């Protein structure tokens, strides 16, 4: 695996089963630290680390396809096993964090970030009031196409985001589908999978931990 | 015209007075049916057909510039006589139909698609609550720019969709705009035309059939 | 500076202080007029004046990047000192004008104009009632990503409009955030800045006017 580092200390451990082919990885700062879990692949993607005391962590048996990524100083991106990402884009600055848990599937288009990236202040005291929240991806959460997540949103496990839906709220119930202007819950007591089963869950091997 | 052909029974039957310059038109599987009709000119498109017992029909005077187009086994797309078609994308899937009546016009960024393409199902009894459902866009519909018509979707006759609206249901009423989040009416009985008339329509010999 | 002109009595007063590298002006018809300030970078567009009576104004020390800009005839577009713009579109019909107001900063993916571009009729008599509408932003308006901005729309001076935000009608209140769907008023005295000051707007000499 070739990258750019631009500084010193920075740890980049890639699995050797793992493929990033048409990948360009960049590090320009210190003590910044890439770890590739096994079996990944992490293809046509742009990821740039550029501050220092960066984390970036991809677990094992992640796909990823076409993600440009950008984290700044202090910052960190985590991302669990078996999760898959479509073309999309994370940002990551203010020292902030952004986790996406095991087995999510994140379909073409997502912007995810945890800042605004410009300051707004209260012109009552001067006091900055937008700043930066971390964003937290529970496990076994599908964003379907064009979906926005803004900084501070917190999602459930087991939930499904309907396509061109923006978050800007944090949610509590887990196995729901949220969609819609505002996003709502508009289905309880769910459950999603990959592959297209005709009539029951049951079919799926793969998802016995849910019920 | 020139197409890629993988498998048995087909009929491409496009009419030798249509263009498809810059088209790819693949159909990978049998018993697979295209019709263009005449004066068609179907450009820096590709449409795709994989499976068997497909149908596609585009009916004369119709215009398309760089649709995407993917159909699935027993799917069917139906295009009626001199409607327009910019940039956009339709998927059809589940063995669903999706059709588009006479003289409607679709602008830029246009998503039309009857499945939401994984399963989702309910934890109380196992069974899948999200089958596709087909899409029915009526005669004379314009879609504005960017506009995701979702499955199950019926638009009436003579209707205009704000650009940058979602519809995630059905319309009953004629001659309307719909815009807005979530998606509603916002103006009855009117109608529109292509060619901006400063003042009347009236002065548009093509819209007698309206009022 | 090159560019392309068809016509007469047209105007080009492009500053010998500014850069237009990768930007194509197009200049079609008569009696239009393109003024460009001093020390502005105008760079990677493509604007097209096609028609008679066309006024183009870019005040000093504009920063334009990508910009996609088609105008027609009797239409304006100005665009006031210090604006920063990102990639976009802007289009004007219908005689009509586009104003963007000092300071002003544009982030990638911003649409904005005047006209629907076809018409809609009243059954009821058949007049026409679309009409384009001009559209008026403040001086000191952040646009956050994707922002769409249609016809008729007056923003205040300002404002933040939230990243993916359509809006449709005007606001009277400055100093606010607007986002949301639909588009509403979501924070009340405020002002932002360029640059990310952790703490105070009385950090930053350029705020000072605001309060």
């Amino acid at each position: 695996h070739m990258y750019s580092e631009q500084g010193i200390n920075n740890t980049i451990n890639i699995s050797t089963t793992s493929l990033t082919n048409a990948t360009q990885l960049t590090v320009i700062g210190n003590n910044n630290s890439v770890y590739i879990g096994n079996n990944c692949k992490i293809v046509s993607s742009n990821i740039r680390l550029k501050g220092n005391n960066i984390t970036l962590f991809i677990a094992d048996d992640v796909e990823i396809m076409g993600l440009v990524c950008s984290l700044h100083s202090d910052c960190s991106l985590q991302i669990q096993a078996k999760t898959t990402m479509g073309n999309g884009e994370i940002t990551i600055a203010e020292k902030g964090k952004i986790s996406i848990g095991k087995d999510c599937m994140l379909a073409h288009g997502y912007e995810i970030r945890n800042t605004d990236m410009h300051p707004i202040y209260s012109l009552e005291n001067g006091e900055r009031i937008n700043h930066g929240k971390d964003v937290i991806i529970g496990n076994h959460v599908w964003l379907g196409r064009n979906v926005t997540i803004l900084k501070g949103v917190c999602i459930p496990n087991n939930v499904v985001v309907g396509s061109h839906t923006v978050l800007y709220k944090s949610f509590k119930e887990p196995n729901c589908v949220i969609a819609g202007s505002p996003a709502k819950i508009v289905k309880e007591n769910i459950v999603w999978g990959r592959k297209m089963y005709h009539s029951t869950m049951y079919d799926d091997p793969t998802l016995n931990e849910f019920y």
